[PDB]
């Protein structure tokens, strides 16, 4: 239910002590949390303010086809990933434009600073989109969630599927309680842009219904947990429709939850409005795997969220 | 507390869906359930029947060695491997007095935590980093210990029940949370809490600090249908404050602690109640 995750905003509000962090932004913290959907009740895209589907919809389909280059996400106008990567290359020694040393703090406190930002970040998107070589080395994020669920590389010279083979578990051993997909690789994190947020998934079979927890080692609580929600239970429905199951719960579990200290007008906005009725996921009949689906086959009917809350991203 | 445990029992058995099990038993289930433990108020080993602390303690200080042969574990009399490594052997006294050749126990949590091997043949200590990390950068939000190789897990018995676990600080306390894929509820989450808890108190004394939390999150929740009458039996019984655990002060680092240095004081439980494995 939407009022499970607007309680947890009001819970850091109200006791979440406050704590450094590694962006430098400061967060409202606490830790362990844990909240359930029902996904019989309506698929959960919030509606205390607007959250755009198609950039969820577009970031699960590139986790699915093992891809960890954000090239795929700027042809599909998605630019949530691209400051991780704008970072990798301002640091590199063919960056020539002006310093962007702490970009991220410095666009909110100097008008002159973000004009130059904006000009840097648009001459990088036109470049990943238009120069393969450039891209093929500065759209590159390292070993994330596309490629620890496709292409877990092994010490002999192959990869796991691990994604693919859980979906097989599900359909000829739906008791068994060792239906997990970790992107924990710890010899591959520390060349990865991040670690892994979302960090370690299990599903559970029970007459005829799918479920699945989620254990997130951290969670941005006004800007990345309503994404993180539709996006595992976008991914719970593909893998219901290819299994022949019914939907059961998604369960999500937190390590750190915070709220940064810059998005707290934000959520006493959003805590003003009153709930409105989940919308519900309509999926292409014709697809068999999760792998075929595509951008067309995927959508949501009956949304109708308060308006959009801008906040600012901490890089 | 120890009444959120005793909530877990009656839960599954008011509302537990039946489900089947790979063992063939049959299992009253939920899935994903979360407890908390407040450190401060007592030693989370439970009152409501005996729970034997010494094989926690012995285990516990086996995986932090990164040790994996039985000798260790033979020595203090923990024997929860004894008949598997004498069955290995068909294809006791010898290993204690020919236990480097029959004796070695591969792919456990010590080996995981302390020795995780990578591609070029070297080998990550994520036990030992996460420590220096709490002490150097105690707000880090990465504070994991993974026991989940896909690599290995098809090949073994048991892949890992205590899948990876989290630490995390604030004014000056440690806490922790495991994510726990299939708890065996009458028999096994008693050790298991007991065991976490232990590890969070040992963590805390390495690193100077106080305790905060174990959190312990769980995926297959479930009571065996032949533990049912023992579950109804502990849950007739009134709940005793939980003990206080004890270190030994007089020694800084615990990879040198031994069976004596962990006592635990003011343990009163109600009698040991008999079950079995499935
Ligand atoms: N600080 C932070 N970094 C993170 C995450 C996070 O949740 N928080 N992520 C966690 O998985 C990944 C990125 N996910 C993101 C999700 C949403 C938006 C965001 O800015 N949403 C805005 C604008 C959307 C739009 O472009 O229209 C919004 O919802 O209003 C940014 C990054 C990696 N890095
Ligand atoms: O420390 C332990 C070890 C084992 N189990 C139980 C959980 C399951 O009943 C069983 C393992 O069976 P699978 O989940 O792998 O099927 O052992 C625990 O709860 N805790």
């Amino acid at each position: 239910m939407e009022e499970a995750y607007l309680a947890l905003g009001k819970k850091i509000l109200e006791e979440g002590h406050f704590k450094e962090d590694r962006t430098g932004t400061g967060t409202y913290s606490l830790f362990g949390y844990q909240m359930r959907f029902d996904l019989a009740k309506g698929f959960p895209l919030l509606t205390t303010k607007r959250v755009p589907f198609g950039l969820i919809k577009s970031e699960l389909l590139w986790f699915l086809k093992g891809d960890t280059n954000i090239r795929y996400l700027l042809e599909r106008n998605n630019h949530i990933w691209d400051e991780w990567a704008f970072e990798r290359y301002v640091k590199s020694a063919d960056y020539q434009g002006p310093d962007m040393t702490d970009f991220g703090h410095r666009v909110l406190q100097d008008p002159a600073f973000a004009e130059q930002y904006k000009e840097e970040h648009q001459k990088f998107c036109d470049a990943i989109l238009n120069d393969a070589e450039f891209a093929e080395k500065y759209g590159e994020l390292g070993n994330i969630y596309g490629a620890q669920w496709r292409h877990w590389e092994t010490k002999d010279g192959s990869f796991i599927d691990q994604l693919a083979n859980v979906i097989e578990m599900i359909k000829t051993n739906p008791d068994s309680r060792r239906l997990i997909v970790s992107a924990w690789n710890p010899e591959d994190v520390p060349s990865m842009a991040l670690p892994p947020c979302h960090t370690m998934f299990q599903f559970y079979v029970n007459e005829g219904k799918l479920s699945c927890q989620l254990y997130q080692r951290s969670a941005d609580v006004f800007l990345g947990v309503p994404f993180n929600i539709a996006s595992y239970a976008l991914l719970t429905h593909l893998i219901a429709h290819e299994t022949g199951l019914e939907v059961g719960e998604f369960v999500h579990t937190l390590g750190d939850a915070h709220l940064y200290q810059n998005h707290v007008e934000q959520m006493q906005e959003q805590l003003s409005r009153e709930v409105r009725s989940f919308p519900t996921l309509v999926l292409n009949p014709d697809k068999a795997s999760v792998f075929d689906f595509d951008m067309e086959d995927i959508k949501v009917e009956g949304y109708d969220p308060h308006p959009t809350i801008k906040a600012p991203i901490a890089v």
